[PDB]
């Protein structure tokens, strides 16, 4: 009669196996839907890095430009400065000249005032000598 | 009516061995993605350090450029002050030349006008003693 005596053992065999499978798909469906989230986190983080690298790339340019800007205003301040230290030396020069020129004009003006008295002394001498010659000349000859 | 030779177990048993190794495959693809996720987390960090450095470096340069630019303004007005002083003094120097010459020309014509008096004076004297000719 067998065709039922062990159709019980068939359906029971299918029972045990089947819900082994059940369990396994439960793992399948889950593992791969969970992974799918972790794998979309990678696809977001790869683009995040992609921007951030065309960002860091701009920041480096922006900063190399800002350093060149600084190196140029600062070479420009080496030059104005050396040109100011020249102007300074040309004003000191030209003003240590004045200072010698004014000590020159000082001694010469002392000579001029001094020679101005001399004409005033002799003018006193002569007037007296012209008087006492008209005197000693009236007391006698003509 | 043969209990379809209960091999219909293989319909769900072959897909049991399959669905079982597949799963252990996703265990692998799980790990690989984990590692590539850590790696990636690190370079994103190194990218933040380098993005900031690039912002500092640039902020540094912008500050220094302003400090410099202000010093220019100052050395420059000071250069114009040094020039104007070099120029006023140059003109002073020049007035003094003219005046040292205007003074020397008078100091000479007046050196003569003194030797001239001294001749007048010389003869009046050589004559005061000349009219003294007579002492008792």
């Amino acid at each position: 009669q067998l065709v039922e005596e062990e159709l019980d053992r068939a359906q029971e065999r299918l029972a045990t196996a089947l819900q082994k499978l059940e369990e396994a798909e439960k793992a399948a469906d889950e593992s791969e839907r969970g992974m799918k989230v972790i794998e979309s986190r990678a696809q977001k983080d790869e683009e995040k890095m992609e921007i951030q690298e065309i960002q860091l790339k701009e920041a480096k340019h922006i900063a190399e430009d800002a350093d060149r800007k600084y190196e140029e205003v600062a070479r420009k301040l080496v030059i104005i400065e050396s040109d100011l230290e020249r102007a300074e030396e040309r004003a000191e020069l030209s003003e240590g000249k004045c200072a010698e020129l004014e000590e020159e004009l000082k001694t010469v003006t002392n000579n001029l005032k001094s020679l101005e008295d001399k004409v005033e002394e002799l003018l006193s001498k002569n007037y007296h000598l012209e008087n006492e010659v008209a005197r000693l000349k009236k007391l006698v000859g003509e």
